[PDB]
């Protein structure tokens, strides 16, 4: 049933002027905002900590590095099965009909992450809203 | 040469959604063109069990005609070239981002557009819809 | 506060693949469909009575052969100030924003009739949906 | 040059109606940039009365502050060029198609969004959603 | 009142990725295409016969330089009443509903041109369609 | 892996004022334009060499009379993946998400050609745009 979901919408977007398109496709859908909070540039900590299972490969510095360098915004999506459908809601360049597959072709600068299971999204929403 | 009419239905949560003429023009997008076209305030729950007939014995079917009868409904008849498969695909379900319900919907219930699954399938629900053939 | 008002959605709306925009665009501004019908081509009777205030304008022929020379559709929407606000939405070729203004170039193909005051939305209700 | 801050609230009919992204999405594509954005599940009564302090003796005053905690607000600080008189035009009037207002709403009351409308009125609004000045 | 008409798209456009958006608002009008040229980067004599106009302007070396800066498309567009129709769609950044109502910002970076007159179309199809 | 492909736009997507539509969904995949070509009717022999490889189906003929029936656009895109991803964007009538999949609904009348390899990108090319 009901679940909720972190989304990041990430530097690419605002750079590109897509923010809007991008939580539009997620509003279409029916999800719904739970919190949000815009960070005009995200600390490098939380950045890190929503990473940290990647902080042994080797993108992990260059990611964080352009995680950092324009704004991003973090938002808790609200709707059924919401941590699967917004997952593939977002897709991959691969994949046109989503986000990524209409809108990105960069394995880095690909505009959007959603949280991939239920214990990421528990995670990433205690990293980015510790107040719940 | 391939050219075939097919139902689809507007369901009630499309009207609570504001979101009929997104679905029609997706199927406007397609070059499908409309031969037939009505606006019911609410649907008979007797075409409704018709329309339905096969799921009759579901657990869910008495539930699906009570969301059915909730608001209002378009019935439409569509033609075009392969119109009863590829309006099918357009409708997609809600796993399948790039289609109606894949970008639109997010229940199995309310999901917004029927369309007919087979010829056999059209030539009945035609039928119940439009039965000045 | 609601009314109620009478559209046309005219062939060339048909023919340029302009109906699901037209009817969006009324749609996004809150109106709702009361009654329906599609025409795969109007009555010439009808028409005439829908005309009827131009029955001695030399372009009254013309018009309303124009009209019947593809499907219509007729509706009727209701919401606040419906009759007013949906003119308004209508527009004129000249005004962009608006649905002729964005959208039509021409004093006869112009995609949309809506009625111009209470008393012609009565009559042109009652000409399209004598059953009310 | 003339670049400028200004306030926008979007409003819970925004919410009610899925329309959020829409009417961000016009302010984005007019090139002005977000600098500070709260989200608020419910506003709290005393920053609607102060956002609306000027109103405070007219007949609506009660009932809007109704409204505008009836449901989800977004409080938004945007930048650009003449920032100010350029999204209060975006953000029109019901009687105005092309601007917000003009396509997406048909109420005086449920009207979406609001902007400000002046240097002095943005300082203001800005100071009451974001203290932090 | 059939008429031709020519439309620069600008350098900003490209930059913000809304050639098609433009394009498009003049495709829906129902106006067609009748030549088109893509300039990676414009000769500059183009630009200053163009402009020709302002060369006494504060602004005008400024300017020039801004239309060298990226990519423009040159179009000669043909329809009803063309050169009014396109003028009252490129509009201008106060006027939303229009080109650069909806999507400009600025005084220079404005997304488009389209001439403004009879005597100017005519004048700036010969500069970017000389074979013309 | 940045990479150069050629795209023609086709007559009945000017016929259905897709046009726009089509450039839009490659341009917010942010693959950019290199060069581009319109064409009022294209010149038949460049449609036979662009279909040489068709030159012994049963339909070559009457597919070479379609792309002669209307104008076309001549785009050369470059971009990361390129070839691939803009032949994924086309896709095909069955695929939604895609150009053609919402869009198309004939195997003849499908409104764009993409190259389809590295080889044919080079060979088409040079075909529409020799000076290369
Ligand atoms: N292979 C590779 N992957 C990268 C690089 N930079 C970023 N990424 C990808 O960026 C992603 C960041 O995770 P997330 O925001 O959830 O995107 P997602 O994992 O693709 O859904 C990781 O999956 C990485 O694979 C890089 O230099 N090489
Ligand atoms: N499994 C399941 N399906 C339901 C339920 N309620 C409604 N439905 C489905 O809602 C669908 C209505 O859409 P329909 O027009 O028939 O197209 P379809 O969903 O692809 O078959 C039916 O297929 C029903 O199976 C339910 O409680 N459980
Ligand atoms: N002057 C002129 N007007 C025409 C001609 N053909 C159609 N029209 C216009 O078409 C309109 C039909 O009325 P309606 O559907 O309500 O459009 P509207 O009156 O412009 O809102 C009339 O107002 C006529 O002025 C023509 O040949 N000459
Ligand atoms: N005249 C009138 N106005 C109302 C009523 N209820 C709410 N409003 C208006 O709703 C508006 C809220 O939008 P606001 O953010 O202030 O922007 P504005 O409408 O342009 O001033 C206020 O201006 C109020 O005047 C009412 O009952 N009557
Ligand atoms: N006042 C002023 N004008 C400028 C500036 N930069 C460019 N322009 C002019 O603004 C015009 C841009 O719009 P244009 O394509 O000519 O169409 P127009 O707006 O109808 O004149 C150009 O003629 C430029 O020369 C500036 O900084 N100040
Ligand atoms: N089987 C078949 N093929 C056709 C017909 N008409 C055109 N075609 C071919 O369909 C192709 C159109 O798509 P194209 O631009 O080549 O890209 P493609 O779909 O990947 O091959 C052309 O090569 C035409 O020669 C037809 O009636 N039947
Ligand atoms: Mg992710
Ligand atoms: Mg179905
Ligand atoms: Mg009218
Ligand atoms: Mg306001
Ligand atoms: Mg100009
Ligand atoms: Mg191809």
């Amino acid at each position: 049933g009901l679940q909720r979901t972190l989304v990041l919408i990430k530097p690419d977007a605002f750079e590109r002027s897509l923010v809007a398109e991008i939580m539009g496709r997620i509003e279409k859908k029916n999800f719904k905002i739970v919190s949000m909070k815009f960070w005009s540039k995200a600390p490098r900590n939380l950045i890190e900590q929503h990473y940290k299972e990647h902080s042994e490969q080797s993108y992990f510095n260059d990611n964080c590095d352009f995680m950092v360098s324009g704004p991003i915004i973090s938002i808790v999506y609200e709707g059924t099965d919401a941590i699967s459908k917004i997952r593939r809601l977002q897709g991959n360049i691969l994949t046109p009909g989503t986000i990524r597959g209409d809108l990105a072709n960069d394995i880095r600068e690909n505009l959007i992450h959603a949280s991939d299971s239920e214990d990421s999204a528990v995670d990433e929403i205690s990293i980015w809203f510790p107040e719940t």
